[PDB]
């Protein structure tokens, strides 16, 4: 399905709104510098099912695997541990929903030119992210 476009490896490009993005979040202001910095590497993968969102750069790595429409914790790159539901739509954009604490973000990953578009939504403070094939 709509998933295949996605695989592959993929380095940022540009970042827009993420300071304010991560301060909703509840990120320190040293590691809010880390994110600002960074420009990291993200493979998507998949094998059978599983499928994988791996995050790579000198400050920090993080990983993430599950299957399509199954509910899952995950550990964020900035330490939180989330109730996650990953979901493909028509569209087809995916969706990465995750819960903590009572609160809530909403992570959308599409493909526009070739480039992986990625906009989060945390209180109506957004931020977009796009990566360029490697
Ligand atoms: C992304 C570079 C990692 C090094 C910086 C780690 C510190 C803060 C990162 C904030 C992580 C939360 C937002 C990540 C969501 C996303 O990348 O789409």
């Amino acid at each position: 399905m709509a998933i295949d476009a996605f695989l592959g490896k993929w380095c940022l490009i540009s970042s827009e709104g993420f300071d304010e993005y991560m301060k909703e979040l509840g990120v320190g202001m040293a590691m809010r510098k880390m994110g600002s910095m960074a420009k990291p590497d993200v493979y998507i993968i998949k094998d059978g099912d599983t499928i994988t969102v791996k995050t790579e750069s000198t400050f920090k790595t993080s990983q993430f695997s599950f299957k399509l429409g199954e509910k899952f914790e995950e550990n964020t790159l900035d330490g939180r541990k989330t109730q996650t539901l990953v979901s493909l739509k028509d569209d087809g954009s995916l969706i990465q929903e995750q819960e903590w604490d009572g609160k809530k973000t909403i992570i959308t990953r599409k493909l526009v030119d070739g480039q992986l578009v990625v906009e989060c939504d945390m209180n109506g403070i957004k931020c977009v992210r796009v990566y360029q094939k490697a």
